[PDB]
């Protein structure tokens, strides 16, 4: 069975308005086989509209592309993103943890996404108990719409309600 197509699309923003269909498509079948390959124009004067979107045969190759930015598409640095669920963040809202997790468990767990900034578990005000709930931050926003896309997280024996933040 395929993955949805919708989780197999990148959306290429910041596009050369020389960019074309060919071009786009010659450029990111480096990182796999492409099902669809499309500029955006306008519909009367056929210019470009700086931006197109490129499906990919499977999620990993997606990954693969996002992997090798900063991608320079006809002499111009685009901004390459996977299709929503765009909320462009950098940090998660990890919540049902409870009382037992530590920097360690979400350390071990999250950095598979991407490279990991800041981890912050939230404390009461008063007491200093943990409150169960945390937040992490990534270098980049590709790790949180990988981990926002899930259905499930399992951390320190725990199903975690992850969520964007901010
Ligand atoms: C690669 C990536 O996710 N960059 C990004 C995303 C959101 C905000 C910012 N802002 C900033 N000043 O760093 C940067």
């Amino acid at each position: 069975p395929k993955e949805p197509e919708q989780l197999r699309k990148l959306f290429i923003g910041g596009l050369s308005f020389e960019t074309t269909d060919e071009s786009l498509r010659s450029h990111f079948e480096q990182w796999g086989t492409l099902t669809d390959c499309v500029v955006m124009r306008d519909p009367n004067t056929k210019r470009s509209r700086g931006f197109g979107f490129v499906t990919y045969a499977t999620v990993e190759e997606v990954d693969a592309a996002m992997n090798a930015r900063p991608h320079k598409v006809d002499g111009r640095v685009v901004e390459p993103k996977r299709a929503v669920s765009h909320l462009t963040v950098k940090k998660i809202f990890v919540g049902g943890i409870k009382e037992d997790t530590e920097e360690h468990h979400l350390r071990d767990y999250f950095e598979q996404y991407g490279k990991i900034e800041v981890i912050e578990i939230m404390t009461d005000r008063g007491s200093g108990k943990k409150r169960g709930f945390a937040f992490v931050t990534f270098d980049d926003h590709d790790s949180v719409d990988k981990i926002v896309i899930q259905k499930y997280h399992t951390v320190n024996g725990h199903n975690c309600e992850v969520r964007k933040a901010l």
